[PDB]
């Protein structure tokens, strides 16, 4: 009894005029765009040519919608235009409900899943190395359900803040750190979006567990930069064997995402440098680094992620780190680490079946990653792996299509992760 087209569109029209959220209340403004400068303001966060991007919005309508998935500080609306064809208004927003991103793009296309092969022949794009990997977790070890190129060591974005959660909770169970323990936003610590703790005031004072929360949830980049601050860049890589990841030396030095912003889309010379230098010289360029960011976004656009600009592991890497943070979790009475690993699903997720999911994305230019651990009622958990890259950021686009992939594989579990 799955609803038809017109039942679809309906209930989709019906839930987004409810949405008693954040979300529903940007979705509804934002579509009353499509169907005066000081409102704008008032509806976007505060550091936000905009009247003229919507009136080529405008100009592609009516519209009529047709899906609407809020999943907390995320959206997307997908619409019909005339002549049937289709674009998705996608939302994001600040911890506040002040939009940060709004954008309109033509469709993202992705047909049901039967079969893993439906997956591999959607996914593939000529110029992209892309991999995925499915297992089931099982005491006597992994069941492999599915793997292209898992051995591949590729970029992962913010991948790497799960590691970064492995590093701060072993540091949690030693006593040498605290889940209460404050944390302060500085000047020299501020990063770029992702997130929104960058928004905070100079002084700002939060605690542990407040700004790994964010780091995970909200892949705040400035919530990492405090958290890997707080540990040490030696504490940290000294944690990622243990950790789960095959090769520590892949990501060393373990970059902050302010180093990344800042080396990756900064100072020419300097990035040629790095590229010539060895660990030692790294580290020292590194230091040298330290301040106040000067790249903006803007900036960012060219990909940098080949001249190891980014956090590079395997499939099997992701698979592990996951399945420790999920020991990591049962381990902890308090169910703090659960708080944070579960906040944020990615999707809208079927509750009645998986008991609890944890999930992270990463991206950079040329580089897109979704990961997702679910564990059924029983306790059978299941991890996917999905990873895209490119010399090209046009090839990838803005992670809705592997985003997209992922979640028709979950909404297809039944058939690619427990027949
Ligand atoms: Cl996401």
């Amino acid at each position: 009894s799955v609803p038809t087209p017109a039942e679809a569109a309906l209930a989709a029209q019906t839930a987004l005029a409810a949405d008693d959220s954040p979300m529903g209340d940007a979705a509804r403004w934002a579509m009353g765009l499509l169907t005066r400068p000081e409102d704008v303001a008032a509806r976007f966060i505060p550091t936000f040519n905009f009247a003229e991007t919507v009136r080529e919005w405008r100009s592609k309508g009516p519209f009529t919608v047709r899906a609407y998935h809020p999943v907390a500080h995320k959206g997307w609306v997908v619409l019909s235009a005339p002549a049937g064809v289709r674009y998705i208004l996608s939302l994001t927003l600040d911890s506040s409900g002040l939009i940060r991103i709004l954008t309109l793009k033509p469709e993202t296309v992705i047909p049901d899943m039967v079969t893993w092969n439906d997956v591999e022949e959607t996914l593939h794009t000529p110029g992209v190395q892309h991999s995925v990997y499915a297992v089931r977790l099982t005491p006597d070890g992994h069941e492999v359900l599915h793997a292209s190129a898992p051995e591949r060591p590729m970029p992962t974005g913010s991948a790497y803040k799960l590691y970064l959660m492995r590093a701060l909770v072993a540091e949690i169970e030693k006593g040498t750190v605290g889940w209460d323990e404050i944390l302060t936003l500085t000047p020299e610590l501020r990063s770029l979006p992702t997130g929104d703790m960058q928004d905070l005031p100079d002084g700002t004072r939060v605690t542990v567990r407040e700004t790994a929360h964010k780091m995970i949830a909200l892949s705040d980049n400035t919530g990492a930069d405090l958290v890997a601050d707080r540990l040490g860049r030696e504490v940290v890589e000294r944690s990622l064997a243990a950790a789960g990841h095959h090769d520590p030396s892949l990501m060393r030095p373990f970059l902050t995402s302010h180093e990344v912003f800042e080396l990756g889309w900064g100072d020419p010379e300097r990035r040629a440098e790095w590229v010539r230098q060895d660990e030692a010289g790294r580290r020292e360029l590194l230091e040298k680094m330290a301040g106040v960011m000067t790249v903006r976004g803007s900036d960012l656009g060219a990909t940098v992620h080949q001249l190891g600009i980014d956090w590079h592991m395997d499939a099997f890497d992701v698979v592990r780190v996951l399945e420790g943070l999920l020991q990591d979790s049962g381990r902890d009475t308090s169910g703090t680490v659960e708080e944070i690993l579960t906040a944020y699903p990615g999707l809208l997720i079927d509750e009645e079946r998986w008991r609890r999911v944890y999930f992270k994305a990463g991206s950079s230019p040329g580089v897109m990653m979704f990961c997702w651990l679910l564990q059924d009622h029983a306790g059978i958990s299941y991890v996917l792996v999905l990873r895209q890259s490119a010399d090209e950021q046009r090839l990838i686009g803005d992670g809705l299509f592997l985003r997209g992939i992922g979640a028709k594989i979950i909404e297809a579990e039944a058939k690619l992760l427990s027949s």
